[PDB]
Formats: C-alpha cells, sequence, structure tokens
C-alpha cells in the first residue's frame, strides 16, 4: 500500500539541477529550464502589473512558507494559468525523464529515444509558466511548497505518491481528477485520482 500499484512501483526519473532546456543549432544558442522559467515568470508578473526591478522572474515560496512572489488575489488567476498549459498537453506521449520547461523532451535510460513527459516534467514544465521553478524529480518536488493535507486537496495542488513522494507526481483538477503522466505507451491524461500510495499531504505551490 505504500506505492500505486498501477505504474512501476519504483522512485520516478531524478533528473540534476538545472538541465539544458533549449537548444537552437541555427542561432547558436540555448537556455536552462530556469532561465526559461524566469522569462516566463517576468512576463507573468508583467501581465499582472507588478514587474519590479528586484524580480528574477522566479516567484516560489520559500519551503512551508503561505506567502510567494505572486499577491493572494492573483493567484486563482496563476493557477489557472498553470492548469492551462498541463491540459494543453494532453495527448503528448509518455517519456521516463522526458520534460523541461519549454516543453516535452528527450528522456533518460528507458526513454532516452522518446521525446515526452514524465510525471515530475509535465508538473514542472507546466508550473514554469508562473515563475514557479521546480526539479526533474517528484521527491525533491514534494520538500518544496506548502502540505496541505491530501483529504483537503484543492484544484490547483500537486498530489504525491509513494515513499517521500518518490513514486510520481500528478495536479489536481478538482472533482476527484487530476492531470498525469502516467506510463510508457500511454499519453498526458485526465484521469481519476487513486488514493493507493497517495501521501498524506499534497503540496500548494501557488496562495489563493
Amino acid at each position: 500500500g505504500l506505492w500505486d500499484p498501477t505504474l512501476p512501483m519504483i522512485p520516478s526519473a531524478n533528473i540534476p539541477g538545472d538541465p539544458i532546456a533549449v537548444v537552437n543549432q541555427v542561432l547558436g544558442i540555448s537556455a536552462t529550464s530556469a532561465q526559461v522559467t524566469a522569462n516566463m515568470g517576468r512576463k507573468f508578473l508583467e501581465q499582472l502589473g507588478i514587474l519590479q526591478p528586484t524580480d528574477t522572474g522566479i516567484t516560489n515560496a520559500p519551503a512551508g512558507s503561505a506567502q510567494g512572489r505572486i499577491p493572494r488575489v492573483y493567484g486563482r488567476q496563476a493557477s489557472e494559468y498553470v492548469i492551462r498549459r498541463g491540459m494543453s498537453q494532453i495527448g503528448v506521449p509518455y517519456s521516463w525523464g522526458g520534460g523541461n520547461a519549454a516543453g516535452p523532451s528527450k528522456g533518460i535510460d528507458s526513454g532516452a529515444g522518446t521525446v515526452g513527459f514524465d510525471c515530475s516534467g509535465l508538473v514542472l514544465y507546466s508550473f514554469a509558466g508562473v515563475g514557479i521553478k521546480l526539479p526533474h524529480y517528484s521527491g525533491s518536488q514534494y520538500n518544496l511548497g506548502r502540505k496541505i493535507p491530501s483529504s483537503q486537496m484543492r484544484r490547483g495542488d500537486v498530489i504525491f505518491y509513494g515513499p517521500n513522494g518518490s513514486q510520481a507526481v500528478t495536479i489536481y483538477l478538482g472533482n476527484g481528477q487530476m492531470l498525469e503522466a502516467p506510463d510508457v505507451g500511454l499519453k498526458v491524461r485526465v484521469a481519476p485520482v487513486r488514493t493507493a500510495g497517495m501521501t498524506p499531504y499534497v503540496v500548494r505551490y501557488i496562495e489563493y
């Protein structure tokens, strides 16, 4: 009962640090997920009319704090943009280790020749749109943001599975549905929430 038994019962792909997310051979440029995320964060803060010269564009709250860069009054807008980004990826193939802040990508190991998303890749891609920077490993994502009891999960909160949230991570959509990049041969999908292996807390990255 420690893991979700419908998926491989192993820790999710763990891709270290700040990977290159964009490579443009023609212009001769490349950039990492953090750079892509910061740029989107600044664009988002500008769209809210609140961009400051001190803003890098990274909007994460210190882990456990109920206050991040994005004002509470704009949290629902931020959350809905994150969800829109994720939902726009329905139908993209699964790839073990796949995805970065710029979109689906080549995976690692088994997924090395497959462009797509895995669980943490999809979540980090979605949240990057408002400057929320997340590591490409579900266990590490579980240690950021603010814990909410799972019984009180709310649309936009992030659901975790397995010990230390190491197996999988999905975005709660409300109404008992979640957005996930589940397993090989499947695609990014909306599916019923599964409680087997669920961590006792979900994580909130955006307050509203």
